[PDB]
RNA sequence: CGGAAAAAUUCGCCCAAAUAUAGGGGACAAUUUUUCUAGAGUUUUAUGUAAGAAGGUCGUACUCUAGAGUGGAGAGAUAAA
């Protein structure tokens, strides 16, 4: 019983009055932590070689 | 003691104890793996510069010697001697 009660609370939904009152944070900033490789990493590297030469 | 974004492992950490069997949660922590470039470095003779060291010099003054030099009784010192 002590385990179910504690596990239920840690995975409970936020309060409604907390949802309809808290300001908005764009998901582009609050969830985009992953940093992928530059898709143009190969094109840029080929242009940087020409400019450096 | 110390970056970024992920992953494996410990199950550290937390529920959480009774020195807790067995599990759950994944932010953080430890070992490790793969990527990243903001820290740290390398190249592109920088400029500027009384850091350092070696081998040689220059000059102003000083000093000694010589010219039986010129001159012929003072000089120097001190607040004064
Ligand atoms: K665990
Ligand atoms: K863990
Ligand atoms: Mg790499
Ligand atoms: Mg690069
Ligand atoms: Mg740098
Ligand atoms: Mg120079
Ligand atoms: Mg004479």
């Amino acid at each position: 019983a002590r385990y179910l009660a504690n596990k239920r609370a840690a995975q409970a939904p936020e309060r409604l009055d907390e949802v309809f009152t808290r300001a908005t944070i764009r998901e582009s900033t609050a969830k985009n932590t992953f940093v992928p490789l530059d898709p143009e990493a190969f094109v840029k590297a080929e242009e940087a070689r020409i400019k450096h030469a």
